[PDB]
């Protein structure tokens, strides 16, 4: 029992949150946990709000989980999403680079092309691909935003500072950090490619399948593999940039209500998980894709006691993030 203040980013998430609140009220008893919705403009405002005791929980992509851990925020991961199936849950996913068929360029020929990113600092959309191109970037590589802006001939990198790095919002003027920007996130980054604004979209292996139902529409796209070849989109297991940890819900280190968070989500998945209810779905919405949780998730797993972001993310991934930040070639 008691209320978990979920931090919703912008209108669409706010709408799904309110429906989430209402549906749980109808199934949960008076003595069960409940949801209240707190709307903010960006994930970064949700991170501050939780630290300031204005909200309690928010789901973040793993690259943002690192940032949330840093002082003075010190949030910790408490519940993880899992993908795949309930039968063989995967606590990771694949970062891929999607391009259109016959566009004629490999991964070593990206300079001067136009890029669509899910958002600044996110695993698949940013950390992995920029991490892989880092030394191909021209000096000076600090700040990163500027070297990236000079390598591609225009991008959409949501959450980046368009005032300071205008080329980063060339494909999505303003670099809006929420679903109000139609090119934000996995599906937004894919739309940026499909619409012809960009030449490459840095997304996850499931993105295209979530967006194109026909195999014949999907045959018009391919993946860039690290060996400078291209493969079809079904072949992501042998043509991907990296494997990355799942998105996770974070909470405060003190008075964080981690117990209630797990309690609420565990019940939520039981009533409203994949194919559970005709009334409401935790992992999909008529209002948008990946709102509050990713549409590709199948459920949740509780993170082990007192695990910090660094341990959760793993040495490798943490090393990569660090090396992007200072990083020496
Ligand atoms: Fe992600």
């Amino acid at each position: 029992d008691k209320t978990v203040r979920w931090c919703a980013v912008s209108e669409h998430e706010a709408t799904k949150c309110q429906s989430f609140r209402d549906h749980m009220k109808s199934v949960i008893p008076s003595d069960g946990p409940s949801v209240a919705c707190v709307k903010k403009a960006s994930y970064l405002d949700c991170i501050r709000a939780i630290a300031a005791n204005e909200a309690d929980a928010v789901t973040l992509d793993a690259g943002l989980v690192y940032d949330a851990y840093l002082a003075p925020n010190n949030l910790k991961p408490v519940v993880a999403e899992f993908y795949g199936s309930k039968e063989d849950p995967q606590t990771f996913y694949y970062a891929v680079a999607v391009v259109k068929k016959d566009s004629g360029f490999q991964m070593n020929q990206l300079r001067g092309k136009k890029s669509c990113h899910t958002g600044l600092g996110r695993s698949a959309g940013w950390n992995i691909p920029i991490g892989l191109l880092y030394c191909d970037l021209p000096e000076p590589r600090k700040p990163l935003e500027k070297a990236v802006a000079n390598f591609f001939s225009g991008s959409c990198a949501p959450c980046a500072d368009g005032t300071d790095f205008p080329q980063l919002c060339q494909l999505c003027p303003g670099c809006g950090c929420s679903t109000l920007n139609q090119y934000f996130g996995y599906s937004g980054a894919f739309k940026c490619l499909k619409d012809g604004a960009g030449d490459v979209a840095f997304v996850k292996h499931s993105t295209i399948f979530e967006n194109l139902a026909n195999k014949a529409d999907r045959d018009q796209y391919e993946l860039l593999c690290l060996d400078n070849t291209r493969k079809p989109v079904d072949e992501y297991k042998d043509c991907h940039l990296a494997q990355v940890p799942s998105h996770t819900v974070v909470a405060r280190s003190m008075g964080g209500k981690e117990d209630l968070i797990w309690e609420l989500l565990n019940q939520a998945q039981e009533h409203f998980g994949k194919d559970k209810s005709k009334e409401f779905q935790l992992f999909s919405s008529p209002h948008g894709k990946d709102l509050l949780f990713k549409d590709s998730a199948h459920g949740f797993l509780k993170v082990p006691p007192r695990m910090d972001a660094k341990m959760y993310l793993g040495y490798e991934y943490v090393t990569a993030i660090r090396n992007l930040r200072e990083g020496t070639c």
